[PDB]
């Protein structure tokens, strides 16, 4: 069996770096005692070098076109990164090794909690046709579980990559690392150098892990880093990586989400393969009122929740459970309504507006409602939000203290009326501190007393001069707007270009008025 | 006592990778001095292969009534709960004979303390008829705790919740893991991490430790996790787990 | 900055892979947002338009440089002069140094004689650039107060 | 006003600045202790029926329920002169 | 708690320890104990 | 100059030069806490009002 | 006596061409290039202080950078110098200040090799981000050039 | 009498030559200087000194500097001994006293 | 090697609770190899006391 290893030294393809190092150090081994523990170390390296992929790469797939219908039926939400990864396709297919060097295929993933990240490794892997391995750095503290130990430590295995490398068999893989923002670090060795030493396109061709001490390759190799926050990566791998920000799924894929893939997973799971519809009004209702976060892990759970009530209502009695589940029947298997919608019940209300922002749970709708009252010269936001509402509540009373023939104001009222705001607390300033044209009716439904009608949405921001500032995040405010029933959404005529990313059948009910300033916001809005 | 190991190995119907491994590991202790700590270690090692469970499962009764009557004998008017535990057999009575990939849920319990949501783990086993470790893990500041050390490190455990694998014996226990809100979460320690591979209900069966080093099939385990509030918990791991949500 | 000419050089890849037919591709500034999805900022370019009563301020940040609008409404109220902004007051202080200089100078721009206070003030500070870097455009203020009164 | 409520009629809900009653939530124990103490006549929000009909069968038996979309149907009830 | 001193398990003692015959007796101010605690172990409200 | 003030104060940038500046727009009658004041400083202007 | 020159310090953001620079001025001296990368926390006390007594690899990043590079007079792009100190036990020691000033640069002992090194004629560029997280140790006398945007 | 006398403190604007007033009382003193600038060590046990059970325990800046100098009367500075930042985690006040 | 050591203790090593301690890290130090990855730190602990 010394001859048998000698052989397949050579049978492998192993490079010429490691060759007369394990050459040599079977040179002697042969000639020392085999009961030793040194000689344990050594026939446990020269187990490793000659199990561990060097060069025996699997296929590449050669075509793009059935990559893509693979990634189609395993997940949906994603088609950033499904571009992402067909561009990752796109560059490998094109290119083969024409004198190129200089390779990042380095990516992440960062988004809300259970938005799909953990579960591309078993479809990236479907797609191109690779072997996976699903390495975990949850909660790895030292630098040694990716680094390794010497050969002189009694009892060394060498670090988790490697042991990837054992598990997956073939070199040109797919990696998927579990945790990154809270890879954890201690003294004696921060996993952040050991992670550094992974992913650098300066030692992606070099290794040198501190069991196997020649040289590795990582090249070839595919990566995937998995987080939840940007803020808690250590800085050099946020810096030299390429990340996707995820966004947050909201209800217009979420639909898709259940009744293609979510759904008949776990009603195969339950046993009501065939036995169980859902109408599509009920997914519908159950992102809108008992989901309230981006991920689609309670939508797992409490559909879930509805085909495991199925199954007690189908082993209890033993009557059909094809029945299709609609909305108010809905109830009895999920209980009690957790969250509410948003209502744009389409009377006049005095001195509301209907208000749009965004949660990073998902777009959700505002009511922004406000009185005007004889009192003082002062105003009061009382809406669990700061100060970047105020200023926009500034903006809007100092606007409509202008153009005061205009809407019929009497001649001193900043200094008579007592002005009063409230805001819902969805609205989240990170990217969207949103609204603002919806602070300015509610000024102008409190301060003129002619109601607002409900059939108009709106999204903006208030300039003193009685123009708009422009907002992002648009894609979820208007799918919002969807939900609720209501068609007619302002935005500023500067955000025309985010139609592009809105498809059709959302697009063919949206009458959006992109309208600049606020004076045409309150032409078409304000009821007299 | 190598000669027992294998048929021990044989007997104990490991799954095929796992199976290589420990006997690859074997071929290795076979030829080595006895003597050395490289044996305690390795043999520390196929020993632990050998008394974590791989096929053998304590029967799932699927008596509704016996289950109902059990809750009803130890709780009263948890009525979530309860019935969320007779829908849990009534789908282990339903894929029973189908070859799903049969994940076993994680069950999230918040409320005031005292409700008896924090020790109801005793009440799940009777109920189950099946084997009992609750898991300590009441403020952890150990990721290696949860996880385990690898084996260089020389008088390593694979973490507690082997640990309930080692005295539980089979693949599909009831795991009281207490005070989950109460893991500490900073740079220098977050277990809470360590517990998002080990909770996530579609790659459990990949749950890699350290001192197995292997995907473990954690599908079967019937994991209770508690907490007595819910903003302490992180925003990752309280989204993994089905909120039984109840009061006072 | 080469992270998005890595995404747009890919992106012009995906659909050579498609369609062949590049000997030559040219890609000017309008086909720019069919690649890299959602304009992640925004270009506060010249707003194209020569006479209206606001101006147009200067600031500089490591962000970048910018094009900063500072623009007031002279209100006719009680005389009061605010800021609207998350920045400093030194830009309201600039501001009533202008209040000064146009008190100075009621007569040769057909000022009214009680214009300190028959109007209420509001200036607006839109903006997130130079906390302390450069923190004053105070003539941007003097011509949004001399166009607003 | 100077004017006293009525003294059978315990209350619960929400307030925007118009006068919509906003729901709330987690209503079992507050119903059940309503009628713990001597009061038989509840004032809730509107939307809450969904939370009530999860609220079991002797206290919606033993009580009485108004559910309630404007503070003035609150106060047409509770001002005595 | 007497529902697991029975099965209390120490980090370093591994298999659960048997601790519900000892007499756990605690001292302390009730708004700095923790709202488990002080709702979990017996208080008796000694005065001055 | 109406409303400018030529003052001296010590600091750790050694000696300074001062332009305390004061205009008094008429409005609610507050002292505005404005210039990056000190602990002590609108005790002065306390003093002086 | 003053053989040797106080040592730069490139600061600036994360981005820059300071590679850029520092290939082009070992193309100005014509001399042969090495990029030294101290990319993460880099504890000097476990990488460069073995003390030849474990197995022995790294002895000491310069003297890995040297046998790189070949010739006795390099461009050192030393880089990320502000990623030095840890928050752990002996991880920040600043031990690259015996290396760096000109007092103990024309000897050299090395934590491995216990041998004094000919460091003399040693051209170095240290590139580093943030000024405020350097060792005040380097920055109280090296030199400093501002790199903006 | 007593072989203790009290310790120098320069303090004022940064930069009024206290490095080199150490340097000036070094060169009429004919003894030995070093400088250690204080503020990058967060740890008084950095300083005090860890055990020996850590891998890669060097011991403190303090006497780094004193083993700089090699001889056992040096004129020695402590420069940058208030500015040290928020994050005392191990508190390096009484080991800065206690080499003091 | 380790004389010119025990050469720096009777000639620089002189106060007998500091030469204390360094004499029974003499003799520590003959009881492991000094080729052990513990041994660096002895080693590295009577240099830089020495
Ligand atoms: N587009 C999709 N199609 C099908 N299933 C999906 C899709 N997105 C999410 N899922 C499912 O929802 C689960 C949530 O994804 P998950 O892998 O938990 O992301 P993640 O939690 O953010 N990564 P991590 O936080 O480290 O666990 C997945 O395991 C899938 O089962
Ligand atoms: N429905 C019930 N029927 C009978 N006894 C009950 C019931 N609910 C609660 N109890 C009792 O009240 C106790 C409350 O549990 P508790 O002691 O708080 O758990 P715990 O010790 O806190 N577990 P943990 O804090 O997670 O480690 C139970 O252990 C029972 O003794
Ligand atoms: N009062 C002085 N008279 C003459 N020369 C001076 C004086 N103060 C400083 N210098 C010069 O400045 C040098 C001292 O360096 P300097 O820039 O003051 O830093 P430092 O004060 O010594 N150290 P630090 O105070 O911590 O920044 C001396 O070598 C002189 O060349």
């Amino acid at each position: 069996e010394i001859e048998e290893l000698r052989e397949r030294i050579e049978k492998k393809g192993m490079p010429e770096p490691v060759k007369e190092k394990a050459l040599k150090e079977l040179k002697r081994l042969e000639r020392m005692q085999p009961g030793s523990p040194e000689a344990t170390v050594s026939r446990t390296y020269l187990d490793w070098l000659l199990e561990v992929p060097w060069t025996e790469a699997d296929p590449e797939v050669l075509d793009i076109s059935v990559t893509k219908r693979v990634l189609d039926e395993d997940h949906y939400g994603l088609k950033e990164v499904k571009e992402r990864i067909l561009e990752y396709l796109a560059v490998r297919q094109l290119t083969q090794g024409k004198e190129v060097k200089g390779h990042a295929p380095i990516l992440c993933f960062v988004g809300p909690p259970g938005v799909g990240k953990t579960s591309l490794g078993k479809s990236i892997a479907r797609s191109m046709n690779r072997r996976f391995h699903r390495i975990s750095l949850g909660g790895v503290r030292d630098e040694a579980e990716i680094r390794g130990h010497r050969r002189t430590y009694i009892g060394a295995l060498p670090g988790k990559i490697i042991q990837g490398m054992k598990q997956v068999g073939v070199v040109n893989p797919v990696f998927l690392l579990d945790e990154i923002d809270k890879l954890s670090s201690d003294w004696r060795g921060d996993p952040a150098a050991a992670l550094l030493e992974v992913l650098d396109p300066e030692q992606n061709h070099t290794f040198t892990d501190h069991y196997l001490d020649v040289p590795y390759d990582l090249s070839k190799v595919f990566f995937i880093t998995t987080a939840n926050t940007l803020s808690t990566i250590p800085r050099p791998l946020l810096d030299r990586m390429e990340v996707i920000e995820i966004p947050g799924y909201t209800l217009h894929e979420k639909r898709a989400i259940a009744r293609y893939f979510r759904w008949p997973f776990q009603v195969k799971e339950a046993g009501l393969e065939g036995r169980l519809e859902i109408t599509d009004r009920a997914i519908e209702r159950i992102v809108q009122e008992y989901t309230r976060e981006a991920g689609v892990r309670n939508l797992d759970r409490e559909l879930s929740k509805v085909a495991r009530k199925a199954a007690k209502d189908y082993l209890e009695k033993p009557w059909e459970g094809v029945r299709v589940v609609d909305a108010e029947d809905l109830e009895a298997y999920l209980g009690v309504p957790k969250y509410r919608p948003d209502r744009a019940e389409k009377e006049p209300q005095v001195g509301a507006a209907q208000g749009l922002a965004w949660t990073p749970y998902g777009g959700t709708l505002l009511t922004i409602e406000a009185v005007a009252v004889p009192g003082t010269g002062k105003v009061n936001l009382t809406g669990n939000l700061g100060e970047v509402m105020k200023e926009s509540a500034h903006a809007a009373l100092t606007y409509l203290r202008a153009h005061r023939e205009e809407w019929g104001l009497p001649e001193g009222f900043h200094k008579d009326y007592d002005l009063h705001i409230h805001v819902p607390e969805g609205a989240t300033p990170k990217d969207g501190p949103s609204a603002g044209i919806t602070i300015a009716t509610a000024l102008a439904s409190a301060l003129t007393g002619r109601p607002v009608r409900m059939d108009i949405a709106m999204t903006g921001e208030i300039t003193l001069r009685g123009r708009v500032l422009p907002i992002g995040g648009v894609k979820e405010k208007l799918l919002a707007a969807h939900q609720a029933g209501i068609h007619r959404v302002i935005l500023p005529k500067e955000n025309a270009a985010e139609l592009k990313e809105v498809p059709e059948e959302i697009l063919k009910d949206l009458e959006i008025h992109f309208v600049e300033e606020v004076g045409e916001v309150l032409k078409l809005l304000l009821l007299p």
